[PDB]
C-alpha cells in the first residue's frame, strides 16, 4: 500500500521501521501532501497520523538546504520528542536532521544544537516563540507547517498565532487533531488554505493503574513495586535526560539490572542499549520518551511512568510498549497531587479509568520479597549431589537457621 | 643524562643494585662488560640504561642489537627498555620466532633503535637483508647460558659476523660454563668481569595442551582468585583464553603489544580496579605492570626460560602460583627449578567433579559466614513454613538456587 510516489531515501527508512501497508490516514492524506495541499487529519493516535505527516516532510526537505525547512508544533515536551524521533528514523536514509525543542531544558543547550543546522524543527509553542524572540531560531526557510495534537494546544493559542507571524505566509500546512473544537476551526479559516478534511472513525489487555506520591517518594515507591511485581522486563519511563540517568544509576546501585537511554546519546550507544533490554540482558530499562515508540522488542510486561506523561497521547505510546500481541500488560503512573488534573484529563481523553494503586509500604516491600523467594523455591524441589552437601551442614547447625541464612541471600539483590 | 635519569626516577628507581653500580660505569666508557648476575639483581636495566644513554635517537638506523633466548625474554627485555627509554623516545622493537615474519619486516621499515631478540630469526632477517646491522655498535647477549642450552651458538656466532668489527659487547649470564667463556674470549675486547653473588607457593600440574582451558576453569572454580593473571604465549592464544573464559562467565580481558593507548590503560584499570577477575597476558604485563592486589598467577604456557618464569610470578606475592606443563615440556619444568633452587609442588589436574564441589563448598562458606554474623530473625518465620513442605529437601533446592 505503500507504492505512492515516494523515493527510495524514504521507502527504505520507512522499511526499517516494518512499515508495509498503509493504514486509511496515511492513504488519504499522504498523496494530497504530496499535492502540498494544507491538510487537516482528524484522528487519535495510534491510526498511524504522526507517518502520515512525517514521510512527506522528509520527501520535501533538501539535505544541502542548511536552513530549517519545517516546522512542527507540538503540546508537550513529551510530545515533541516523540515526534521528533519518529520523523528522525523516517529521514534517517536521506539524512534529514531533527531537532526538538521544549521547555525545562537549558535553552543554551538548544541554542548549541540549533548550530548544527536541523532541517526539521518539532518543538512547543512557548519555547518556539522564545527561540524567536532571541533570533537563534530563523524560519524564513520554512515551508512546513504542522500543528500536532492541536486539541491539546487550546495561551498556547497566542503563542501559536505570533509563531506562524514569523513564518512566510506561502507555505503548506498541515493540522492533526482527535477532536476538532471550533477554536480548530478558527485556526483553520484564518492559517489555512484550502484545507482539506479526512476524517477517520474513533486495548483492554493493558491494566492501568495510579498512585499519588510525592517527588521525594518516587524512588522508594518504584523500588518496591519492582521488588513486589518483579517484571520481566519493564521500562521507566523519566523526564529529562539527568533524571533518566540518576534513575538508571540509582537502580543499579541497589542491584537491579538497568539502563539509561536518552536523546544525548549515540545511535551506536541506543542501538547497544536496546539489543541489552531486547535480549533480557537487562531487566529494566530506564528511558525518556526517545524510546515510547517503535522498540520492536514483544516481552515488556510492566511500564512504569515515573514522571507523568502530560499530554494523553504520549501516554498511549508509553504504556502500548506493554501488552503486546495479546499478552496482559501492567501500567503504573505515578502523579503528584499538582498533577491530580492532567491524570484526570488523559482518562477523560482514552476513555478507561485508571485504578488507584495504595503505594506499597517497606514492609508490604519486604515481605513481597519472601513470597517470591519462597515459591521460586517450592518450584525447584517440585520440579528438579546438592543432597549430602544439605546433610552434612545439617548436621552443624539447625535447619531453621540454615534455611533462614539461604533465604536472606536468595531475597538479596 | 637528564632525560635517561627522568625515566628511571619517574620508574621508582633510585639506589643503584651491586650489578648496577658496579657495570654501568664501565659500560659508559664504553668497554666490553660481561655481567654474571642472576635475575632479580636488575641485571636488566644495567645493560638498558647504557643502551638508551647510548642512542642517537635522530639517526633512524639500528644502533644496538639485544639477543635473547626466547620470545618471552625478548618482550620482557624490550618492555623494559622501552620505559627506560620512553622520555627520551627510544625505539625498541622485538623480533622472534613464531611471529609471520612479514610483519616483523613491516615493523622494520619503521626505524627502531634498538633490536630485541632471538637467534635464530635476527639471523633469518639478516640472509634477507631485512635487519641492517651496519651502524650497530652496541651487542648484548642476555641469559647466554640459555641460549647455548637451546643449542644457539653457531647463530650468535654467524650474527657477530654482521656486526661491525668496532662495536661494544656486553653479556649477562647467571653461570659462565666454559661454551661463554670462549665466546667471550673469543668475541671481546678487554671484558671486564664483574660478579655478583619467596613466599609464593609454587605448582605445577602436568596436562595435556587440548586439556589446559578445562583444567584452568576448574582451577578458577575452586580457588576463585581475587585477582589472577593467566600468562598466554602469544597475542592470538591470550585473546582466544580471554574469549573462551568469558563465553562460560568469568570476567577477564587480554592484554598485549599492539593494542592501543586506550584500550590498554582501560584493561588495566579494570584490573587494577577489579572490574575483571582476570587478567590473560603475554609477556608485556610480566614486569612494571604496577598493578597490586594479584593474588594468583597461571602459566597457560609455560615460559621457556627460567627468567622470564621468575618475573611471571613475582607479579603475585607482593601468593599462588601455577604452571601447566605438558608432558613434553617436563624437562624445561626441572631446569626451571634447579635455575631457582625451589622445587615446585605438583598439584593433581581437577576433575569436573572437584571443580563443582569447590563451588559448592564456596557457596557454603558465604551461607555459614552469613549465620555466624546476621541477625536473621525477618527470616525465621519463613523458613520454619518453609520446613513443612524436609529439612534435607529445602536446603539442597536453597543450594541448587545459589549456586546459579
Amino acid at each position: 500500500f505503500q507504492e505512492l510516489g515516494l523515493s527510495q531515501e524514504v521507502m527504505k527508512a520507512i522499511e526499517r521501521m516494518g512499515f508495509e501497508e498503509t493504514t486509511p490516514i496515511q492513504a488519504k492524506t499522504i498523496p494530497l501532501s504530496l499535492q502540498n495541499k494544507d491538510v487537516i487529519g482528524q484522528a487519535q493516535t495510534g491510526t498511524g497520523k504522526t507517518a502520515a505527516f512525517g514521510i512527506p516532510i522528509v520527501e520535501k526537505v533538501d539535505v544541502k538546504n542548511g536552513a530549517i525547512q519545517a516546522l512542527v508544533v507540538a503540546p508537550t515536551r513529551e510530545l515533541a520528542i516523540q515526534v521528533s524521533e519518529e520523523l528522525y528514523k523516517i529521514g534517517a536514509v536521506k539524512r534529514v536532521r531533527v531537532l526538538p525543542i521544549y521547555g525545562g531544558q537549558d535553552i543554551e543547550r538548544q541554542i548549541r544544537a540549533l548550530k548544527k543546522h536541523p532541517h526539521v524543527i518539532v518543538g512547543t509553542p512557548g519555547r518556539i516563540i522564545d527561540h524567536i524572540n532571541r533570533g537563534t531560531l530563523r524560519l524564513e526557510h520554512v515551508h512546513t507547517v504542522v500543528l500536532d495534537e492541536a486539541d491539546e494546544m487550546l495561551g498556547f493559542i497566542e503563542d501559536i498565532e505570533a509563531i506562524l507571524s514569523h513564518v512566510p505566509a506561502e507555505r503548506q500546512t498541515l493540522l492533526f487533531s482527535a477532536t476538532m473544537p471550533d477554536p480548530i476551526r478558527r485556526i483553520a479559516e484564518r492559517f489555512m488554505n484550502e484545507p482539506e478534511l479526512v476524517k477517520v472513525k474513533a486495548v483492554p489487555n493493558i491494566q492501568q493503574y495510579y498512585l499519588e506520591v510525592h517527588e521525594k517518594k518516587k524512588f522508594d515507591i518504584l523500588t518496591r513495586l519492582l521488588d513486589i511485581q518483579a517484571p520481566e522486563l519493564a521500562i521507566v519511563f523519566g523526564r529529562t535526560k539527568r533524571r533518566v540517568d540518576e534513575l538508571a544509576e540509582a537502580l543499579n546501585l541497589r542491584g537491579y539490572a538497568a539502563e539509561g537511554i536518552h536523546g544525548d546519546l549515540s545511535q551506536a550507544k541506543r542501538l547497544s542499549v536496546l539489543r541489552k533490554f531486547k535480549e533480557g540482558a537487562i531487566e529494566i530499562l530506564v528511558a525518556t520518551d526517545v524510546a515510547a515508540r517503535g522498540l520492536d522488542i514483544s516481552g515488556v510486561t510492566h511500564v512504569y511512568n515515573f514522571d507523568i506523561p502530560q499530554d494523553p497521547e504520549s501516554y498511549v505510546h508509553r504504556i502500548g510498549r506493554t501488552g503486546r500481541a495479546g499478552k496482559t500488560g501492567v501500567a503504573m503512573t505515578f502523579v503528584t497531587p499538582r498533577e491530580i488534573g492532567q491524570l484526570h484529563h488523559i482518562e477523560r481523553t482514552t476513555k478507561r479509568k485508571m485504578e488507584r494503586m495504595k503505594p506499597p509500604t517497606l514492609d508490604e516491600a519486604l515481605e513481597g520479597q519472601q513470597r517470591i523467594a519462597i515459591e521460586k523455591l517450592l518450584n525447584v524441589v517440585e520440579t528438579e549431589f546438592y543432597k549430602r552437601a544439605a546433610e552434612e551442614l545439617l548436621e552443624e547447625h539447625d535447619s531453621v537457621t540454615i534455611v533462614a541464612a539461604c533465604l536472606k541471600m536468595l531475597e538479596h539483590h
